[PDB]
């Protein structure tokens, strides 16, 4: 019975989809993203030019805006992005809540990608604690006003990527998963984030952080981890051309497993390994990127959440995995 | 007028269309290749797993149909394919033409990703001494029965991976491009291939063999010359946080030049640069990858046609650039 929206691919990413903002149903083509906190759209006030080809928020036009105004100023190194606190009613589906956003006032840096796209802005699903302005998570905000019963999400990517994804507010469709679906406990509120032993081949990192990330097409691994690796593979004749080259037919490749006290999680290189052509290409590349996010973390994106149907559940403070069908 | 077939996207490689085979025309999706120089499809008498949702051949079905049953069979690391020629009405958009292929009966390995993948087979769109049988190129037949008056063809992409791209038959749809195009000559009419003088920073290789690829996503690049490379990025300070991972805003990247006799072609950091994440990515990766071909091989995939709207010219052994507008 549940609320599904239809997920699009971009880049070899599946989680984009639309969502609408106040009384009119003004709409915007969101980044779902399970690691940021806040939704963020283009204003009609954006003087920049990267705004231009993007939808736009006008509160004008929305007889249930609220002002507010709070100003807010976000730099990184890639760009900045500035603009101000609005209340409106935000809907996904058949699901709609007064909900506090940020209205993209100005934005520097981040090019060409953004104007490149067809993306307006970011649609966070994360935690509370990690939200500029200690804002509520949307599902969260959907479950206090009895939109839903339980504040849960979930996200089904197909096995073949060819066909539709999902994203599924209010409960569990047994229909995304094969088998039982094995639940998690979130190891701190802060992101989707568990404590997993990992091990690829003979290295293993115990009470690795796993944090999930929609938003990624990619598999990331510490720098050491990496590194160890890179070690096992030259001493016993793992052959690559260069360091992220392979053969689509490499047999000797390990396997990528996290496993929990209950269930373990893997990655063959069937799951890992992108090829340099579409079809009948001999060469692949390591979709595994190393990098030193934080101690002792991984992240899981698509390749993953491919093979794996997740459940996000606020209520329970877990994360559930099962088998995709 | 001249004839031009739409290109789909499929994992960031925009040279996917569609083509007709025989008399009850039927549909085929392929990957326009043009670096072999067969066209396979999979027949209807294909036993194997992979070939089950695909679009078949039926030889029994058109009667323009011309057997041959020669046998053929291709191996690779990646696995097998076999298969046996035959030869029938090959139709893209308006133009038709007999045209002797592949019927694909067996096919081994090449898993998960042929599968997985909505394309069917391979159109070839090379030259005739790469391809296996000894046929001339279908273009080139297309001449040959006076169906079009230059045996040129050509490929656009969008600059903005926004709309379509097109492969265009006979002609030079000059709404395509900006400024003059400039025709290089082949060093060998095999693939298309020509001799540039290949410059990245302080690194450079004179006469190094550069091959048009339509199917990749990537900008390949011998190992010697991307080890140069990084020891350049190394002693004057480029930011590298792992081997192929930079900020999205670093703007101390050398742009890399293909110099010819007449014209210099560029890519910027712009150009060879994919965010880890589609909007508001504050890290990217390097879409340059290392890898020994051949001697001295420099392979142009995706990234460089986004940029270069390219011709494909058989009456005149070269290969023509112009901005792609
Ligand atoms: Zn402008
Ligand atoms: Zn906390
Ligand atoms: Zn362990
Ligand atoms: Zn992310
Ligand atoms: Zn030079
Ligand atoms: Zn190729």
């Amino acid at each position: 019975e549940f609320d599904n929206v239809e997920l699009k691919d971009l880049a070899n990413v599946l989680s984009f989809g639309e969502a609408k903002l106040g009384d009119n149903g003004q709409k915007f083509n969101f980044l779902f993203h399970t690691a940021s906190s806040n939704v963020w759209v283009p204003s009609i006030k954006c003087t920049s030019e990267s705004c231009e080809s993007k939808n736009h928020y006008d509160s004008s036009k929305s007889k249930t805006y609220e002002k507010d105004d709070t100003p807010v100023k976000l730099t990184s190194k890639a760009g900045t992005i500035s603009g101000i606190f609005s209340k409106d009613l935000v809907t996904i589906g058949k699901l709609s809540v007064p909900y506090k956003f940020i209205e993209m006032t100005e934005i520097v840096g981040f090019e060409p990608f953004y104007s490149e796209s067809d993306v307006d802005g970011v649609f966070g699903l994360g935690w509370k604690d990690l939200s500029i302005g200690s804002i509520d998570p949307y599902i969260v905000e959907l479950k206090t006003q009895n939109k839903i019963e339980q504040a849960v999400y979930s996200i089904y990517l197909p096995p073949e990527n060819k066909n539709k994804g999902y994203l599924t507010i209010g409960g569990i469709e047994e229909r995304f998963f094969d088998g039982p679906l094995n639940y998690e406990k979130l190891n701190h509120d802060l992101m989707w984030q568990v404590d997993l032993d990992v091990h690829f081949g003979n290295v293993s990192s115990k009470k690795a952080n796993v944090i999930l990330d929609s938003a990624t097409s990619v598999i990331t691994v510490p720098t050491e981890f990496f590194n160890q690796f890179v070690e096992s593979a030259s001493v016993f004749k793992v052959p690559f051309l260069s360091l992220y080259v392979t053969t689509c037919g490499n047999t000797k490749l390990p396997t990528l497993e996290y496993r929990s006290p209950n269930k373990v999680y893997t990655l063959e290189p069937k799951q890992y390994l992108e090829p340099l052509e579409n079809i009948f290409s001999a060469l692949c590349m390591l979709n595994i990127v190393p990098i030193d996010l934080e101690k002792n973390t991984f992240v899981l994106g698509d390749p993953f959440m491919r093979k794996y149907f997740t459940v996000y559940d606020y209520d329970n403070h877990t994360v559930g995995f099962a088998l995709a069908k």
